[PDB]
């Protein structure tokens, strides 16, 4: 069978010949007890670059040893792309959210042999689930594999926005000291009100990391956390997002992209935030209306915005989030740290072994299975 695997390009300086450190820590399990991926073998050393074209997610020796073929490409856009030309023959398609091969209804129709679509990462909004359901395609993602990685990125970005890190760094490089210039927009985070949209694997990890900063914590969720958790973390529950954002100095978005969160932070909702609020979004770019965020930063309604997720991906050269004032953006990188790559690459192989050995894929990895939502 044919496996079609879309990855981002190598660094412009070539695939790395060395790394800054000798190894990465061993992660055995996630908070709550889900075990780390359990592939039978791996053909990489954790810490290597796996999600670029030369990395191949460590999959070629395994797949070709079984007689299957593996096509790796970064060329994913349009009908003339390698991805779309190779799609009609593929039993399995793999891509990462960071450089996503969108499986639209049209492409799924053309993918006559497609039976398994794997998200190397978390969040399968690039896959049209209705068409996958219609066509009996299994959709899997590597649940929890980089949730902690994102929670780290969130707190990092919150601190940098509030404490005005990046403009202060720039004064060093420019040859200046300029203390007053740095701190005329520098605050402590301590005792601010911080709220999260969703308290899932990322959102809860964010709340736990924020707690010892002595912030006043808020959250909005469809379902409440156990009261024992709310008490230990000092959480205030809000039954609507509007209610929460009214009182928050900082808001972090940690919910998946779906109809209920598409365009949720539009002009109206952002106008309900505190003036000078900070907004962080490492969830899915489209949960925030692109031009509304730009306008709120230009007016001062938002004091700062940061995240790693954009619409579309890759972001075009003229994307307005590149140049809006007071931002601390990165490209979509938090979920593909070298540490996270090791976990989602192991998980991708685990899923593939289960697929080819006719053993069940972990229930926690499954998004649709056997023609229905999991
Ligand atoms: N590199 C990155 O930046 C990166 C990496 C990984 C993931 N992500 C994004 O982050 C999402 C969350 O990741 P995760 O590991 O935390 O998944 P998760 O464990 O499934 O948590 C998602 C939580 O969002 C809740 N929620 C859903 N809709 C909501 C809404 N309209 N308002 C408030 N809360 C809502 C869900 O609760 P219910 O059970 O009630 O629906 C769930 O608890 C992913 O879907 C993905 O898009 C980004
Ligand atoms: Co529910
Ligand atoms: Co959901």
């Amino acid at each position: 069978a044919k496996i079609l695997c879309v990855l981002y390009d190598d660094p412009i300086t070539g695939y790395p010949k060395s790394y800054a450190r000798a190894d990465v820590p061993k992660i055995d399990h996630y908070p709550g007890g889900q075990t780390a991926p359990t592939p039978k073998q791996i053909d990489f050393t954790p810490g290597e670059l796996l999600g670029s074209v030369s990395g191949e997610l460590g999959l070629r020796k395994y797949l070709e040893g079984l007689g299957h073929t593996l096509v790796v490409t970064s060329d994913k856009e349009g009908e003339d792309s390698v991805f779309e030309r190779e799609l009609p023959d593929a039993e399995i398609v793999i891509s990462q959210p960071f450089w996503p091969a969108y499986l639209t209804p049209e492409r799924i129709a053309k993918a006559k042999k497609l039976k398994l679509a794997v998200t190397a990462g978390i969040g399968s909004d690039h896959v049209d689930l209705e068409a996958a359901i219609k066509n009996g395609i299994t959709v899997a993602e590597v649940t929890y594999s980089n949730s902690i990685s994102v929670s780290e990125h969130v707190v990092m970005m919150i601190l940098s926005l509030v404490r005005n890190y990046i403009p202060s760094y720039q004064w060093v490089i420019k040859g200046g000291w300029n203390i007053a210039d740095c701190v005329e927009r520098s605050y402590d985070l301590e005792a601010m009100h911080v709220g999260t949209v969703a308290a899932g694997r990322i959102g809860l990890a964010v709340l736990k990391r924020l707690k010892p900063f002595d912030v006043k914590l808020h959250y909005f969720s469809r379902h409440r956390l156990p009261e024992s958790v709310e008490n230990e973390l000092g959480l205030t529950y809000h039954p609507s997002v509007e209610d929460m954002v009214k009182v928050c100095d900082v808001v972090t978005i940690n919910a998946p992209l779906h109809p209920g969160t598409l365009d949720l932070f539009n002009d109206e909702l952002i106008s309900k935030m505190k003036r000078g609020a900070y907004l962080v979004n490492t969830a899915r770019g489209k949960i925030c209306n692109r031009d509304a965020v730009v306008r709120a930063l230009e007016s001062g309604q938002l004091a700062g915005y940061a995240g790693d997720v954009w619409f579309p991906q890759p972001a075009p050269k003229d994307h307005p989030w590149r140049t809006m004032p007071h931002h601390g953006m990165t490209p979509h990188i938090s979920g593909t740290s070298l540490s996270a790559q090791a976990r989602y690459a192991a998980g991708t192989r685990e899923i593939l072994e289960c697929w080819f050995e006719e053993r069940p894929i972990r229930e926690e990895y499954l998004i649709v299975d056997g023609g229905k939502l999991a």
